[PDB]
């Protein structure tokens, strides 16, 4: 009897948890990180998955694959596929109607279906759970967006199967976040729950009804092309402008310099969720020139003020769509690292006239956490 795990297979990051000894442990990976980039890369000599692949994207852009969740269960001709292809540095090719990513690997052209890319991410999740537990892991609950269709769900199950997992169930991300908070451990009148999920690359607002432990998705809204990366990118452009003033050089077209800056911005955005100042510290950013600087929480908020305000439009839209008043939402659940941003929490809480936000489970972990609870239930370990 190996325990079952919960796996959040995310667009930008993935996360795995396990229920044991009465609580969920979110498992840190081989780099010590509790989330792993949903990235895979191929070199002359090896296949990288997770942090190692993300860390070399600028050095090897055409052979580094990400956003495979944007392709999973899609057909090559799909409008979304054709549009998304224009933003990716890797090739997507048509295999008799199905998209495949095409890379070079150990000197040969190789191509992979979306679910094969995702199975590699799921193999890494599996292995880092096995390293932490010291035993084999086979059973898992895997999560997907509430708006996934049959094709997209079945392709994600296929990624699981290819990875050597027995997928116990596919459950929706917003339901998993609600299970994490024990919101379905509840009898009495129907409760409306709003999940506000601002991930690295997508923004999902979901209203669920939960009645005697049974979920229904009442409405969904959001923007599948807005996420924490957009806020990072506002900071990147701000610091490109600053480096130009201070050194009269535009780094804009050195992709290695821009990626090092972007990584420093992603770290600074997380730092600004807890502190009012964060540094940007980069040795030899460009032609040997160092870049050591800093930013306030206020300036980061200013750079993103329109996008932050704009997150309330999908909330209004979910509410209209669900025929519900603000006041009829019983619980609000935060998901995604960006929901730690104080200014976002203020905007959302003021929108809900002071209503408290469920945020005590790390929001970048909450989907894996709910999946791990459901996995243990389905296994009989809870
Ligand atoms: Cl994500
Ligand atoms: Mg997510």
């Amino acid at each position: 009897k190996g325990p079952a795990v919960g796996i959040d297979l995310g667009t930008t990051y993935s996360c795995v948890g396990v229920f044991q000894h009465g609580k969920v442990e979110i498992i840190a990976n081989d780099q010590g990180n509790r989330t792993t980039p949903s990235y895979v890369a191929f070199t002359d000599t090896e296949r990288l998955i997770g942090d190692a692949a993300k860390n070399q994207v600028a050095m090897n852009p055409t052979n580094t694959v990400f956003d495979a969740k944007r392709l999973i269960g899609r057909r090559f001709d799909d409008a979304v596929v054709q549009s998304d292809m224009k933003h990716w540095p890797f090739m997507v090719v048509n295999d008799a109607g199905r998209p495949k990513v095409q890379v070079e690997y150990k000197g040969e052209t190789k191509s992979f279906y979306p679910e094969e890319v995702s199975s590699m991410v799921l193999t890494k999740m599996k292995e880092i759970a096995e390293a932490y537990l010291g035993k084999t892991v086979t059973n898992a609950v895997v999560t997907v967006p509430a708006y996934f269709n049959d094709s997209q769900r079945q392709a994600t199950k296929d990624a699981g199967t290819i990875a050597g997992l027995n997928v116990l169930r596919i459950i929706n991300e917003p339901t998993a976040a609600a299970i994490a908070y024990g919101l379905d451990k509840k009898v009495g009148a129907e409760r409306n729950v709003l999940i506000f999920d601002l991930g690295g690359g997508t923004f999902d607002v979901s209203i669920l009804t939960i009645e005697d432990g049974i979920f229904e998705v009442k409405s969904t809204a959001g923007d599948t092309h807005l996420g924490g990366e957009d806020f990072d990118n506002r900071m990147v452009n701000h610091f490109i402008a600053e480096f130009k003033r201070k050194h009269k050089k535009d780094i804009s077209e050195n992709k290695r310099a821009v990626r090092r800056l972007r990584t420093a911005c992603e770290r600074a955005k997380r730092t600004l969720s807890s502190s009012t100042q964060a540094s940007i510290e980069i040795d030899s950013l460009y032609e040997g020139i160092d870049f050591y600087t800093s930013i306030t929480r206020a300036r980061f908020e200013e750079l993103n003020a329109d996008l932050f305000r704009g997150t309330l439009d999908p909330v209004e839209k979910a509410l209209r769509d669900a025929k519900l008043d603000k006041s009829q939402i019983h619980d609000i659940v935060l998901v995604g690292g960006s929901t730690r941003i104080p200014k976002i929490q203020k905007l959302l809480q003021d929108f809900f006239n002071g209503k408290e936000l469920n945020k005590s489970i790390n929001p970048d972990e909450a989907v894996a956490y709910g999946a791990a609870v459901q996995a243990a239930i389905l296994s009989g370990d809870k």
